[PDB]
């Protein structure tokens, strides 16, 4: 995984 399964939800946290 990593940078794929959370690339979206993180996207939120991408900007976190």
């Amino acid at each position: 995984g990593r940078m794929l399964p959370q690339l979206v939800c993180r996207l939120v946290l991408r900007c976190s």
